[PDB]
């Protein structure tokens, strides 16, 4: 075989782009549950069998395939891609990898015992820009980092929404019960999907989901982070069911073993979005934009300070130097999903892994998705403590309480104003945490246990 | 000690407890736009003669008058007053003292002109919380302080609002033109007045107008603050004439004169809203929360870190030490208004002045309003450097633009998302900027001269 036999799972949008990436390939099976907005999709394939029920489309076509792609809603990326790989397939998914912790922790360590390639849809891992981050830091070039800044711009779509209240009819192309997939039940409304599900906490994960994968991968390899020790965010109007119009999330990583030319300490990561930026850094030219294709990365070192942009792209130093580090990192060719399929056909024992293999990208991932749990936690007023080993929150009072605002209700009479708003009966705060580290899935759907 | 004859501007709201505070006094003629908001206002002092236009009333009044409150919407308070000051009365201006640089830089001269007793209305400078703020800081309690953090959970009304379409008629009991005042003209709508000013650029101040003299007067006062040396700001969507729903402002402001117990460096203060905290200082419990009667403050000294809420409120030492400091600050018994009636009353070559008097609350105040400039020139993409003596920034280039969103249009048409926003023409940059540091006065509205 030079071709896989690839089967899509979410096809309509990145799946759409993803697929044009793997053309080369072997499409045999598509699964899509909105058979409307997925249409132009099947039918620049129409070899590929049709499905609009993942776990259809298993049964009868795993035998045939060798790999995975995954590009549907957050929630659901997990147990398609678990059910892949203990099933012996390679696997892409797109960023974020999974919805949860506990989920990444899972996939990370699936794809080591089922032995198979994989890849998180992070693009940015297989450019340049990241090279030289990791160079220039691996070689000294801006001394030790103790403090990180990043941000995105996005959200640039509406957050901060309330279930919406009318009932709509689900269109007969629309396999609703599939979409919701081992979240709970709610009744079908447009504003959920296609695309808009980013803003909802059942579903999607916020700008975090959406850009954090891309801005924070330079953070995350170069410094070579692992578990962070600490966590703490603060938002705009944090609602029950929709994610803030802004957040900002602070992490603590602790110290790691240092490299030759520089030490590893300990490192608070900043993370800011929806229009909030990080102060200028000390040095940099007035009028320099610190956006770069949708967000932007400091790392202040103690000899310099090194700024990239979004997908790590064009990577300075504030001094103006531009080092000769040496070169250390593979230099990928070919484009980010075609490095996987090459990963995928060498041999399990010699395999030289793509950039966003699992083993780097699970961990990675559970660092986007605890800004999640932080913003969401934000009302227990306390720095969270991280068992990363564990999957737990050490610090969070057995009797603790939590609510959030399910809906703004403002109003002024006349000039006199009112500060109503409704808000969720309080439940407990620790298995309120636990659940978001680990949701219950609806009946009949189903992780795969953690192995051993 | 006699009565002083009192004029009031603005009745209907906040100026309804100040009156109440003043009422042992003669409250002698009463000035609305809002004849049915404030209905009940004028019916509490039915002698005092009615109108609706406060320079009919001063034309009439400011002959029999010694001092008049000022509660109008933020935009015509400089006015107001100055008109009272110039013709020697005293003044009681409520916070935040007025909407520009130019006009705080104004009130604190003519003050000083006429030799008049002044107050604002931030009546937390009467309470003990500040005095021993200040007391500790100046008897070295907390070291040194080079770092400040401070928040409000205000917004908590809606804004990022846009212009109203529809055509509203003018009650009858209102006198929009009087509202408008100084400010350009616009097509009356309910969305303005009353109270909703407060997130309309050309009427209010946002969050920072509603609560920042309440919450920074402990640091302005404590630290001996005067000009900034620099400033910038970031916030949610900005729009061009409504305030953001959250926002983050850094101030530098540069050393002063050492006291004997403590030296008084460079120091930077943080302002966070909307939701925004800072992260939990060091030492700090688990559990306890930041947010005290509406935000809080955080001084990190060399040797301890000071933490109080709004109005200066309940104090207290993260170590869990409790200073007992020397007392230096004047005990104030009487309420925030009959304390400036009190210094109203003594001769001024004699006079204690009350604790909000212009010397004081006219730098503070711009120092308020800087944050409404960084916040309006974070386009500009650079800490604006700050020239006090001048009423300047020095760095914004002579051809630089501003532009800001007039409208979001964001919408999904068949699961496709679309991104469009509506900009303003852009405006050279300088020109924006002296603008909102002084405004052009709508013709037939003047202020006085500045004195020399
Ligand atoms: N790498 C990147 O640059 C990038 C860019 C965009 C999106 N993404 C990610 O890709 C994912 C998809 O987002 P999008 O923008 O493509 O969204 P989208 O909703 O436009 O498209 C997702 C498609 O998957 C389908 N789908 C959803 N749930 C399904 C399920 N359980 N089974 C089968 N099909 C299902 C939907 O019907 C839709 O056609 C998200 O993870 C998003 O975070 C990554
Ligand atoms: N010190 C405090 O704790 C505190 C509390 C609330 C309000 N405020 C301040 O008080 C001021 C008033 O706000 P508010 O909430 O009372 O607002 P409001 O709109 O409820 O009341 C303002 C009143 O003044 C009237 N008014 C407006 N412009 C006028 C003008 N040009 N001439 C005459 N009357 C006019 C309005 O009709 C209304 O009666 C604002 O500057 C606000 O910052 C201070």
């Amino acid at each position: 075989s030079d071709k896989l036999n690839i089967l899509g799972v979410g096809i309509g949008g990145r799946g759409s782009s993803v697929l044009r990436g793997l053309e080369s390939q072997n499409i045999i099976g598509l699964c899509d549950v909105d058979w409307k907005y997925a249409d132009h999709v099947f039918k620049r394939y129409p070899a590929a069998k049709k499905y609009n029920d993942y776990r259809k489309m298993f049964d009868e076509m795993l035998k045939s395939a060798d790999a995975v792609m995954v590009a549907t809603a957050d929630h659901t990326h997990a147990i398609i891609a678990a059910d892949a790989m203990t099933a012996g397939k390679h696997v892409y998914v797109e960023k974020p990898l999974t919805h949860t912790v506990y989920e990444s922790r899972l996939l990370t360590k699936l794809a080591d015992k089922y032995k198979v390639a994989t890849q998180m849809g992070n693009q940015g891992a297989s450019d340049e820009g990241v090279r030289k981050v990791c160079e220039w830091i691996w070689n000294g070039e801006i001394g030790e980092v103790r403090k990180v800044e990043t941000f995105t711009d996005r959200p640039i779509w509406p957050q901060g929404l309330s279930r919406p209240e009318d009932d709509q009819r689900i269109p007969k192309t629309l396999n609703w019960d599939a979409f919701i997939g081992p979240a709970p039940y709610r009744p079908y409304n447009a504003i959920y999907t296609p695309w808009n599900f980013r803003g909802w906490w059942d579903f999607g994960t916020g700008a975090l989901g959406d850009m954090a994968c891309h801005i924070l991968h330079p953070v995350f390899k170069g410094l070579k982070l692992g578990y962070p020790t600490k966590v703490q965010g603060s938002s705009t109007l944090l609602l029950n069911e929709s994610a803030p119009m802004a957040q900002t999330v602070k992490f603590v990583f602790p110290a790691r073993d240092n490299m030759p030319k520089v030490a590893m300490p300990e490192v608070e990561v900043y993370w800011y979005d929806g229009g909030l930026k990080p102060a200028r850094p000390e040095g940099l030219p007035a009028g320099k934009d610190l956006n770069m294709a949708g967000g932007g990365v400091i790392f202040y070192g103690t000899k310099d300070t090194l700024i990239c942009g979004c997908y790590g792209v064009n990577p300075y130093l504030v001094s103006g130097r531009v080092p000769n580090a040496p070169k250390v990192l593979r230099e990928i060719k070919e484009s980010h999903q075609m490095d996987w399929v090459r990963a995928c056909k060498e041999d399990a024992d010699d395999r030289v892994p793509s950039a966003s293999d699992f083993s780097e990208a699970g961990p990675f991932n559970e660092m986007v998705v605890m800004g999640v749990l932080a913003v969401r936690l934000q009302n227990l007023n306390r720095e969270l403590l991280w068992d990363g080993p564990n999957m737990r929150f050490t610090n969070i009072p057995d009797d603790a309480t939590i609510s959030a605002v399910i809906k703004d209700g403002f109003h002024i009479k006349d000039g006199h104003p009112t500060f109503d708003k409704t808000w969720t009966d309080p439940v407990n705060a620790q298995q309120f945490a636990q659940e978001l580290i680990k949701h219950t899935y609806r009946d009949g759907w189903k992780l795969p246990d953690m192995p051993r």
